[PDB]
């Protein structure tokens, strides 16, 4: 069997050892091609192409809620890469963002944003006229946020202020005080990237309190060529007291998952 | 007496019934100047830029922190606008916004976010050019977000989502899908005023559910000439089962509140 999550940007396949493969979405048909060349009996899907994939080809297939699916993957990944975490949040950002309490048992949504990889891609192509996904997250790499986002203690000044001064204030708040900066591509990307990674990390920190969980795990395709990226929202969920966990093949979760949901459906009573 | 809140962007400045001005922060000299020209015997001062203006004038000035300043004054703005709210989260929408939960006695501060009317001025320049804030948030309110915002509704197409399908699911998540549109400066500005309004609506619902409130008061000078903010706001406040008020001369809090403080700090015991 096949697992695949047919996601807003990326369709994630899992051949089961595994074997990992991404398509664009926009690809959808050679996605389909390619399931038409292999010997497959049953299609295990999620994702909100899922429906695109089934009506295309006619090999039966089971379609699972993403939620439970990319929960259930997760947890299976943890395990393998040597976690045993109680409880967490998780943090799925994909085209856009998704976070979920598990409590060690099962997930509930507890909240969501639109700040994820569509928002990188996007407001990065109206800045840079960037499309490609590599190009554009290399040239973010070593950009300089300096002129662009201001930071706490360019308001307060000499006063000691009342909340950490290295904390960013305002992104993108520094530019009408730098008006005669060069704004590069690279400078304009990395803060791109770290308003999108700070509103991810923050509403994470701040379900994480609610929910009473240190731990937030981090997954989504949106990390992927993208160690800025990571190191924003490491650094800021460090600051606010909790643990950051990357895992690897985590972008697959939901795969994983609809294959392990797919192979316990079956039983009776 | 004088209270001046001496914020990131704008300062406020409220005299005693109650007269209001602003100058630009920029501008923070000719504040001097015009207080030289006044006959007034103590500055109540807050806000980051306190300490500049007291440094710079020889009248005698008393500071106080802005989150008590702030929650002070919109206490006092509440009750005189017909409020009396046995508690509530304020957002003050700033040059960044800063979240608060107000008990009914004192105020905490709860989180925070860059995401605030920095960046709709920065980022609004990176992408229009316009510098002038009236221009700005004017050319924004008739803006066409649809070529440039994902909602869930797109991702999930035939299938039933499995969350609401008018939600944005990724703010510039629809840029790449229109790559033939004619972005316009009206259509990316009331996107940029789109993904601050959702960023500090979703972090104020997210922490009216923690600290169990079902109000919410927005405040800032955010608002001002921002109609489609204050309705991005408010439409996405109330989907959220929250009550959203908006206050006439909330932006002042911070100026009320300090002559407030000021007044009732004289004491004995
Ligand atoms: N090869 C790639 N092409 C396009 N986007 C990519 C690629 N690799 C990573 N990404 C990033 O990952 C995001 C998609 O994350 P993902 O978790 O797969 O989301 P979805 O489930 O919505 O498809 C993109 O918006 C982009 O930021
Ligand atoms: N006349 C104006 N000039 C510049 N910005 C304005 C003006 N009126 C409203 N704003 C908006 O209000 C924001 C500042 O809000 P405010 O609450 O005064 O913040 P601060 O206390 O940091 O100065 C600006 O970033 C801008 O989005
Ligand atoms: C009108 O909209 C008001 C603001 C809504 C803000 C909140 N938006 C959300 O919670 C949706 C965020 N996005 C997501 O949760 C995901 O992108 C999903 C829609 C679940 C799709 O999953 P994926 O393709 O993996 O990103
Ligand atoms: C390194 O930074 C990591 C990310 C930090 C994200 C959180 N940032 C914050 O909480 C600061 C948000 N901004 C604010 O609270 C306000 O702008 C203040 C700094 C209090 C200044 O007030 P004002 O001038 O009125 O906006
Ligand atoms: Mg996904
Ligand atoms: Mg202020």
């Amino acid at each position: 069997k096949v697992g695949i999550d047919a996601g807003g940007t990326l369709i994630k396949i899992v051949q089961e050892q595994r074997t990992f493969k991404t398509e664009l979405t926009k690809n959808i048909d050679q996605v389909v091609e390619w399931l038409n060349q292999q010997q497959i009996e049953k299609l295990c899907l999620t994702g909100g192409n899922a429906g695109v994939i089934a009506e295309n080809i006619n090999i039966p297939a089971q379609i699972f809620v993403e939620f439970d699916a990319a929960s259930q993957g997760l947890g299976i990944l943890l395990k393998e890469q040597g976690h045993d975490l109680a409880d967490y949040i998780f943090a799925n950002v994909g085209t856009g963002t998704s976070l979920h309490y598990f409590d060690g048992q099962s997930q509930r949504r507890v909240g969501g944003i639109g700040t994820g990889g569509g928002m990188i891609q996007g407001l990065g192509y109206l800045l840079s006229q960037i499309t490609d996904y590599k190009q554009l997250t290399d040239m973010a790499q070593h950009g300089d946020r300096n002129t662009i986002d201001l930071k706490v203690r360019h308001i307060y000044k000499d006063t000691e202020p009342p909340i950490p001064g290295d904390l960013t204030a305002a992104n993108f708040g520094h530019v009408l005080h730098h008006l005669d900066a060069d704004f590069t591509p690279s400078n304009k990307l990395a803060a791109v990237i770290g308003v999108v990674g700070e509103v991810v990390t923050t509403m994470a920190i701040t379900v994480a309190r609610e929910f009473k969980t240190e731990n937030i795990v981090y997954i989504g395709s949106s990390f992927h060529n993208n160690a800025l990226l990571r190191k924003v929202v490491e650094d800021y969920t460090v600051l606010r007291g909790c643990k950051p966990y990357y895992v690897e093949n985590g972008a697959f979760s939901g795969a994983i998952g609809a294959l392990y949901l797919e192979k316990h459906h079956h039983h009776h009573h």
